[PDB]
């Protein structure tokens, strides 16, 4: 929030079958669906957002991200964030209004690990779902599945961790909230924030570009975490690594994957971090407890399966 | 966070015996001492924070609260912010760094509704409490009491909220969050973010200055609220509300006072929200679920009985 | 269990219009609806019970309890307590197996403190409802309001509690695992349990006979309790105590109004205990504790209103 | 409880190290150090249980178990079922009174599992631990770690699954409460109650006898399961399972290991049944599921260390 940037606003995600798609995010996920396209792509939400929409799928033939956009306070910060990234030397696309049903227009750039990222002033306000402006309840009844709060954030497998960090930071206005450090101390792993959020975005280092290793939502209690689990076993849903703590962050996770492959992470209440406080460090020598708190050991397929 | 305010720093209360209530504040709360001047005054602060201190125990005549601090993004950031005071015609008061135990210099100044707020740039930084900075457990060891996280925020009962608001909004770079209107579309209650906080600071309309409603320390579940119920019981503390939940931003609340008659509210759960939300709005008919979700009804004790 | 008594199998509520009741009784407290009587007499169970139904509705001038029943062993068990009740000198009434839709024989019979009560060897089996007999999930998935668990108890409120007592423990093979002595050590309220249960049934002293207090149903958390709370306050139902704690049985517990102003208390996590635990004694001058824990203070309607 | 046994009294471990065995139960679990006897025997106990003691250890070269006893009604029941045995054809052993401290007479046994069960009528009667016995507070002030509620039950890999089954559903009065088959029909496992508990003991069929797989405690709630899970990772003690949820019971769980090897369990809120529920049947072929609900796969270890 340092430079304007307010949140992680919206996530476009490819999909090799839209309706296994759909029922996973709807009725798993619980996520409300908002728009269709010209192009044939499905835009959705969370209820406790008050934007149109924050996920957008794709029928593709490969899985993956496609982008991930940030909300800006406004057009004067859009303009200034804009005319900075061209002016770090960013190769900037201009994405007009309407391109995306609903979305103010969009400055599109390539981040040198690359993956593709959006900053964005406008989008269409509707207001929490199910629920009244004046005199609102504590939430609406006919939630599905998990219910999922919001779109939290993503973790990105990347090429270029320094260049990357740089660009946040510098030109973005992301300060780093936490860290794992090798011996040489090294950043193998950045968890840049942009208020109070022990990350809105992070990166962690990869040989090749572009990989998303997970797209996460928002979940409110360790109780919600338990009934999320029942529903995958229920559904019969892929399950990643079950109901447990990671080290950095200390938030309660459960990873599992969409019909696609794609992986998503549901979780609640991880550490709060303020500009002014120093990362939080983990070090590579307790890689394992660093992602794995109460196993201490790495999940042989959290570092090697991506999309 | 527009001026770069980020969140409460501290809050001197007065209390009639500092016995009685550092056993009430460390034993019950458990809240942490860090220090002590030459004035007589005790330091503590929570052990999610970062800074050495959040309150400072004064010991009175009478019990209430002196003043009310926020830690600023910079030095920068504390110079802006005197000027524009200054511009706004508010007589600001300096104090020099070193008056408050390891806090830096202030910026003191009072608003409209009788109260005393104060910026400052920089305090003494000893990290979290009872927690290494490298490869950090989820939680310290040898917690006592309830274990607040935070202290999070506190409700003034006071006469002039409408040039308070502009006061707040406009020099200070707060955001209405929520509001709750009367009739003839009055704001009699107005309820400040700094970030993603449904509020970082609150003010209800009262025909006399300068009172306090409550001080409020976070917890982080419905559970640990189940638990400083049980310890209030167990203590025989004064308890105002039992475990429940506000309609106005959704938080679950218990009041309680110290043994000066302070009132001190434990929370968690709130709603979170961004500077482009639009402010939730309660109205004055409803009044009683707007404070109490539950029951609906108004407290004697809660809108009657300030410090 | 001393004598084959294994747990309260159904109660019948009087109420003063079936509609209105049946939003309260299946879209408030989520019990399902499984059949209806030629005579307008309705009948309704919780999930996770194995029996057609625990619940029985029916239209009257007036609300209160008709009658308790409570489930023995084998039809062996309800002969030689039919005896034994018989040969204490007691009126006993023998209602013929079909009398209730699905339901066995019945021994029913009045309490000293003037409450009815009646013994029944089985009742039509129908399996946890919404699950597999074989593979059964973790719960069924579509599941209305609170979805309480089981019929748990009923409070009963009467004037014989040493006579009600003998016949409850001599005959019927209950302990008291919990009591309540006043100043000249005379027992004014009983729990009495039937095997692991804090108490199956309850009687607190009133100087008229026949009253019911309150009829309660399970529910799983603390965190259930709040969704019942809050689900409370969208329908619109009158409260009596929000969520708290006992001192007696120390279970968490919210009390509430059906529309007929029958008492319906949702509760969870009390105390277990065994035949050879020393019951736990609770005094009079403690009283208010012993009901409220956390507030340590006896409220109007949790006396007064009885039906 | 059909023949008068009340529920598991006491289970003895052989440890490798007592200095260390005593750090993971007192420490990390929470128990109570009792006593200590002139063999060097260790008495422990979990503060909601009324009794002396139920676990104790023994120092001894290899890891283990040696006797599983449980307490029965009275003097009566335990001559009657003494007597019941020996008709039945068994090999009884008749241990004195305080052969084990503060506990009286005990009938010993081998099942044909080769596990050694125990009854006994008698043990030094002590209350809850740390409470008054009158108007007794929600929970004692000192309990550390984990905080282990009671000692719950324990799981036995076995060889005669079918007599043993006769041996405690015919003379000890325990009822088949859930159940594992293959596709010939044939019970693999039986999970046995004596009142309401999914269960007090159960067997799992393996080639052969006297082994140990697990013993229990109770903890309270999910979120409790979570803080005993910070703990072992804090305490570096070794994880088997983290927290998740078992098919059969439905009880959330996590396995780990004592100093000596020996598997302990937490787990909280199963499911209830009663004499006349149908055994709630698992399908080998859905074994993953039975055992993991939420990863529906088998861990290596879970089937493979014991003792
Ligand atoms: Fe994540
Ligand atoms: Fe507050
Ligand atoms: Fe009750
Ligand atoms: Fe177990």
């Amino acid at each position: 929030m340092n430079k304007g940037v307010m949140r992680p606003g919206h996530v476009q995600l490819r999909v090799l079958d839209m309706s296994k798609a759909l029922e996973h995010y709807v009725e798993l996920l619980g996520l409300i669906e908002m728009d269709r396209d010209d192009q044939g792509r499905v835009y959705l939400k969370a209820w406790t957002e008050v934007d149109k929409f924050s996920l957008v799928l794709r029928e593709a033939d490969e899985p993956g991200m496609d982008f991930m956009g940030f909300k800006v306070v406004d057009e004067d910060a859009l303009r200034q964030l804009e005319r900075d990234l061209m002016a770090y030397g960013c190769a900037v696309e201009q994405l007009p209004a309407g391109e995306l049903n609903s979305c103010g227009r969009r400055v599109r750039f390539q981040a040198p690990s690359g993956h593709h990222f959006e900053l964005y002033a406008d989008k269409e306000y509707t207001g929490k779902w199910g629920l009244n402006d004046v005199n609102p309840e504590a939430w609406p009844r006919d939630l599905k599945g998990m219910a999922a709060v919001r779109f939290d954030h993503a973790l990105m497998y990347g090429d270029e961790l320094p260049a990357t960090y740089d660009l946040f930071t510098k030109v973005l206005g992301f300060y780093l909230a936490e860290q794992v450090l090798d011996e040489n101390g090294t950043r193998v792993a950045q968890f840049l924030s942009l208020s109070t959020k022990a990350h809105d975005v992070a990166f962690i280092h990869h040989p090749e570009k572009g990989r998303l290793h997970h797209v996460s939502f928002h979940l409110e209690t360790w109780e919600d975490l338990l009934r999320a689990a029942d529903l995958i076993s229920m559904t019969d849903t892929s399950i990643d690594i079950g109901p447990t703590r990671h080290g950095l962050t200390h938030g309660k996770t459960i990873y599992f994957f969409d019909p696609s492959g794609n992986r998503n992470e549901v979780f609640c209440g991880g550490d709060y971090n303020y500009p002014d406080h120093k990362p939080v460090t983990w070090t590579t020598d307790q890689l394992g407890k660093a992602i794995f708190y109460h196993d201490r050991i790495l999940n042989e397929r959290f570092m090697t399966v991506l999309t």
